[PDB]
This record gives structure tokens, sequence and C-alpha cells, in this order.
């Protein structure tokens, strides 16, 4: 089915998927087994920031995750995109809940792609910055239970009016145009991502995360991806 | 029908609807009979300039265009765009030919726009820039006879194979994503546009002309839109 | 002497030198007395955001002052930059107290400034963003009590380590690097400029108020400028 | 003396001092004698482009370098430059002739530079463009033999008033504004430099070449760094 790359913000240890026992980032290049993966030292309550960066020339995805105050994670992975992913792709977010839960909220979230030509001059570019996200977004597809305008947030799982958060939910947004990752006379194509998220739960065990994601245009949550699959994967494989 | 603010790069003078007696530039608000037009000094076979600005606070669209080694020409509109645009737009470029031609080929094309909030640190905004063209551009929707890919450029009207601009053609590019331009607590909202064009014609008198517009994001070519009426308009009125 | 074009937030009164009554924004085009202001609901204690904008097709300098969840001020008024600056000019912050005070903080700066040329592709830019001041910020010039670091801000006027701002204070911050804003091939000129700003005081009367401004190179700190003249002018002429 | 890391565009073989037997690009720490270098197919006459990009993350230096319907060159060295330079750099152009010749001319050069923080928001960047030079460029620094304006261009090394290029040449420009690429709190650095190049020459092996480099604040040409030695360093240790 689709194609996925994501950087996962892992907030529950599945140890029987192969997940460290604590709270961790991890690659994840077409399996929620994470190729690579680094402790995180996760605040609940906290408006934390992860920033995301790649570029064809060193083929190297990597990631920062930190808080205000606090040092901060990151996780690298070699790998060429260019032989993972389609030359067009959407970017977007997701998250879920299963038996334990959280709110997965977004407050902001900027994407900037650039693919640079041998011609003299020759830039490609796409940036897009939400600082504000608003009831009717139409520059997002939204699915499963994500809503916007809830505080000029971006809510990606479930959460009742009193604030809390539901469990075994699950949503994507993803920008609405495509974005061009490779050219063929590309001499350089990278892209940076910056989001800033507030994961709170009432309880000691808050689950699944928040993914970064790359997919195939249409792009679709696979059943059952709720908990621990992050709306990204269909499987544990 | 549709909403269309356009700026127009007109080549051919239709005195009977309005036109000035030479080539010229002018600023349409939903009728093809401009509100303000300047002489421009039109150069065959030239790569030209057009730079198109606007903000909220001033409420005022402005546009320059120039080509090398010469003086440029600048029009300019008072005009409050909350009250003519819908909230989410598309923006995009059109050119027609009809019993005169010429080749409407755009060779790049960037655009910017930002919603500057009362919040502090607030801003949304959306980026794009295109040096090159590609065969399968999935982030344009092209619609009548406009074609990518061809040397590289975006051939908004028809031309044949040994490089010759075809009479009655209209063709309209717009990007992939609604654009937002009012938000209920923005204060300042602003956009720039910059594209650079090669008209050309076998002939004395080229027509018809190329257009930046911005509509509702809905729009489609009218009926009986090639010529005069820019692929942008159904009647002179 | 120094040629001070300046957007001031004043917060104190000086009907005496054509202040209106309460605080006001304005543009002052090389004298104190504002060629034009507007009545601003400023606000002790809280963080407030400018904006500023000028382009050399309107010739139009306009600002929007607002603060989160209060209606926004703004003032514009119509002037060709290239009839009162050089080509090469330098932009600051300046700020005063006098009998009365405040504290004159800047939590954040960015300013961009473009030159469109009338070459094909011929943009010439400047760019630069502060959303964190350091205790050596090399790319500052800091004029008279300006000081940087504290809190990772930047305090333009005196304040005590019990954080109480001092009377009679007067400082300036300036950008190191010249700014071209006028070049004889230019088709467009523009400039964008953002400040956050925190102004609190002890006393009802708050006094003297912040300016962005821009100015020769060479500007410095006029003789006898605290108080109401806000570092920027030598006399009330 | 000057702590200097460069990308070279060496166009002459100096085996002696251990250049490859060919024209090549090479990334120098501290000395002319590339830590890593590649095959450059240099092209007397045409116009090319070199990007430079870096990041805090990964800590490795790339660059490209291409021309246009041709295939790029590309090298990329391992290296933590906090543990190279210091936390206020200046960045600029350098290039040399010495019995053998060459024009070095600039057309453009693009530099960006972010520091982002640990708190939420807290983006420091630096951004400059320059499509086009004039004679009295106030935010470069030029020593040596650079001169700016003509046919706006930069030229980097002496050419005569025919267009001739002079042996025994060195010249470097700087931005103006010193750049900061580390600060205790941040998470990632990062910085992209591109530039366009035309090397020209009447004879058949052209000399010396052209270097993008990084230094302390106040470096300056070493005496006798003319030829070889490309106006950074001075002696071939
Ligand atoms: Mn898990
Ligand atoms: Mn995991
Ligand atoms: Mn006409
Ligand atoms: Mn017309
Ligand atoms: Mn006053
Ligand atoms: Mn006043
Ligand atoms: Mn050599
Ligand atoms: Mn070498």
């Amino acid at each position: 089915a689709d194609t996925i790359v994501a950087v996962e913000l892992d907030t529950y240890p599945n140890t029987d998927i192969g997940d460290p026992s604590y709270p961790h980032i991890g690659i994840d290049i077409k399996s929620v087994r994470s190729k690579k993966t680094a402790k995180w030292n996760m605040q609940n309550g906290k408006v934390g920031t992860a920033h995301i960066i790649y570029n064809s020339v060193d083929k190297r995805l990597s990631a920062v995750v930190s808080y205000p105050n606090a040092d901060s994670a990151t996780v690298s992975y070699d790998v060429d995109l260019d032989n993972v992913l389609p030359e067009w792709v959407r970017v977007g977010l997701s998250a879920s809940t299963g038996l334990y839960k959280e709110t997965n909220t977004i407050l902001s979230w900027s994407f900037t792609s650039k693919l640079k030509s041998n011609s003299t001059h020759e830039t490609n570019a796409l940036h897009f910055m939400f600082n504000q996200f608003s009831k009717d977004q139409k520059d997002l597809i939204l699915q499963g239970d994500a809503t916007t305008g809830t505080d000029g947030n971006l809510e990606l799982t479930r959460v009742s009016s009193n604030g809390s958060p539901q469990g075994s939910s699950v949503g994507r947004a993803l920008f609405y145009a495509p974005v061009h990752i490779w050219e063929s006379s590309a001499v350089v194509a990278s892209f940076e991502a910056t989001f800033t998220f507030l994961i709170k739960s009432p309880d000691s065990h808050p689950a699944d995360g928040i993914a970064f994601f790359i997919s195939n245009i249409d792009s679709s949550i696979p059943s059952g991806s709720t908990g621990r699959l992050l709306g990204l994967f269909p499987d544990a494989n």
C-alpha cells in the first residue's frame, strides 16, 4: 500500500514490536520498527519543538527534538530518499491514541523544500508556515479524527470539550499541494520541517505519539492503525 | 460566475471595449474594461518581467512591467480586495490569442502571501517559486491549451512544433493549493507575485495578452473567452 | 546633522511640541513633530508588536501596532524616501526616558529589504531576524545605554538589577551592515520591519517611547535627546 | 594567523603541494592541502554555479559545482566547525592568479545562516543576496585587487580594460557584518551559500582558482598568497 518515511515521537514503549524501554524518537523507513532511535525525555504538558532536515547530497535524514530549558535529543539515519519515495509526495503530521492516551496538539508547522537545477539560477521552491489554524483550513487535507480551529490549533486526535484526550483515536493532516522532491536535472534537493507540539495526558503512561511523515500523494489512514501503529502503518512488520 | 481581479499585459488595442490605442498594462476588477491602464512599450521577442504587489493596510494593487535596458511601466489602483474577493482564492496566469496571435510563454513564476495576526509572532505564509516547469507538474492546475515541459517552460497558449503560435487559443495555469487572503484576526495581509514572460509573434499586430489573476478557488475558463477577453471574462461588460 | 525617518511609539503626550493628548503612533520625517499620528491604546506590561512597510512604487510608509486580544492602531503617510534619505542607510531601534520612565525592552526584531532590478531575475536582498540577543552581539552597534543579553533581550534604556527602569536614559541599536535602499536601475525597492516590545512602568505616566528609524550610516545619538526627543532629534523643531 | 575553512575551485594542478593532476574541487580546513578533493570538469568561458551547505547536526561540509547541460561534481567532508572556527566569523570569496592566469568574475552570491534555539520559535537568521554589484557596495569589504561595478559584476582579480586577466593578482570580498555560527543554547545551526562565476582565460592552462571561505572576522590577505595559495594561506603547509 502506501510508502511511508516518518520521524516518530513515540511516547509509549511497545518493546514487543522493537521499541526501546522508554519514550524515544526514531526514523521509520516503510515500517514501524524504526531503523534508528534515540531516548527522548518526554515532558507531559510542555510545548516541544521538532526540527527535521534532509538533503540529496549527504543522503541523511536527521531530527532534533527539544523543550525550553532542557537538553535536546537527536537521531540521524543514512538513507537515499530517491530510492524509497516517489518523485511527487505529500508531507503531513499523524498521531494516535490506543488504550493509553494523550492530546496530540500542533501549535505551529512550517516546511520548506528546494530543488536546485544545473541551469544557472534554476531554483524551484515551496514554503508554507502555519502559526495559527482556522476552522476551515482549505490548504490542509484532514483525515481521521484531526480537526483545526480549536484555540487556533491543530488537534490530531480526539479531545473532549472539557479538554480531555480520548483513547483509540487516529488523525492526520497533509499539506494540500503535492511536493516535488526529485527532478532529473536537480543538483541538490533538500527540505526542512519544524513543528511545535503539546502532548498532555492525565495518565502516567501516555500513548501513542506523533509523527512527521512523507508519503505517496494519495496516502490514507491504514485500517486498524490506531495505537502503536501511529496512523501510518497497517501492521507491525 | 467567477470573481476576477487581474493585472493584464494587453498587447492589442481593442478601442471598441475601452482599450487605449496602444499596448498597455491595466488593472481589471471584475471586468475586462480596466479600472486603470498605463502605456506599455511592448517588445516582440524580448523576455520581460512583471511584479505585482498589494497589502491590506494601504489597499492599493500596484504592478511594474520592465524589459532589460529599458524604462519600466507601472499602474496602481486603490482597491480593498477584502470587499471584492472571497477569503480563500487561487492565483494563476492566463493568456489568449484570437484572429491575431503570439506565443504566451512563461519562463518563471514566484508568489508569496503573508497573513500577520495580532498574536505575538503569528504569521501564516505561503511561497512558491518555479524557475523550471516539468512535463507533469502536479502542483499546477492547467486549463484550456496551457502545457508545461517544453524547454522547461510554461506555454499558456498553443504553439506548433516549428514553434509558431496559433490563433484562437486560450490557456490558464493555477497554483494547486488555495491561498488564504483574509482572516478575522489578521492585522496585515500582503502578497507579491513576479513572473518573466516571452511574447513573440511573426506578425506586426500581436494579440491578445497575458494576465496574472486572483479568483474564486473553482474558477474555470469562461466560454468564448479567447481573444480580447483573455481567458478571464465571459463578455465585455 | 543626521537625516532621520522614524516610526514613533510615543507613550507620553507632550502637547507643547505637538503630541496629541494621548499615547500615539506617528510618522516622523526629519522632525519630532510627527507628520501624521494615530491614537494608540498603550498597554503597560503587555508585549506588543509593531509592523512597518514601505515600497518605492506606492511611496507610502505605513505602520500597524497591536497587542494580543486587542484592536490594532495604524498610521500611514505618503512620502518618497528617495527624496529624504541617502542611497545607503542604517536601520535601528531607539528609546528614551526623561522625568517619567519605563522599560524599553525589545524581545525580537526582523528586517527585510529588497531591490528588484530591470535585469531579468536581478534581486538584491538583505534579511536579518533576531529572536534572541546575546551578551556580545557583534552584528549590532549599541549606542547610549542600550545593552543586550539580559534574559536574551535587548534593553534600549537603563534598567536596574531589581528590574526597575531608570529616568533620563537613552539608547539605540543599529544593524551593523549598511542597507541599500536605491539603485539607479531598480524598478521596485521595498522593506518590511517587525519588532516585539515590552513597555512596563511602575508609574501611571510612562514616558518616552520607542522608535524604529532609518538614518544616514554614521548617525549617532544627538546631545540632549533624552526624554521627549526619543534619542533621535537634537531639538523640537 | 587567520583560521580558514574554504571550499576551493582549483583550476591549476600543483601536484607538488598535493593537488591531483587535474582541475578539482576540494575542502580546505586550515591548509591549502585539501582534506578531500573531487575531479572537476572546468569549462573555460562558461558560467558555473557552486552550492555549499553545512549543518551542526550532521557535521558535514558538502559542495556541488555544475555547469548548464553538464554533469556536476561534488565533494563532502566530515568536520565539526564548532571545533575549528570561532563563534563569530565573516564569510567571503577569494581568488588569485600567478604565472598562469584567468578572470575570476562573480556574477551573483547568496548566503543564508540560521541558528535555531531550544526556546519555542527562537530562530536567529541572516540572509543576503547579490545579483548585481555596484561601484560603491558599502556592505562588502574588498581586499587586494577585488573591484565591483564592472558590468554589475564582482571582479576578484585584476582584469585590464580590453577585458584581459592579469597574472600575480589576488583579491577577496567579505560580507560586512559578522555572522554568528554558534550559540550555547542553539539546537541546530546551518548555512548555505551559492555563487555563480565566470572563469575565462586566453591560455590553455588557466590558474589559480576561486574559493568560498569562512574566517575569523579580522582576516586579511596573507603576504605572498598570490598564485597557488588562493589569497587564503601564507604557505603550503
Ligand atoms: Mn510505541
Ligand atoms: Mn517506536
Ligand atoms: Mn486588448
Ligand atoms: Mn486592455
Ligand atoms: Mn511624547
Ligand atoms: Mn509624538
Ligand atoms: Mn592549484
Ligand atoms: Mn587544490
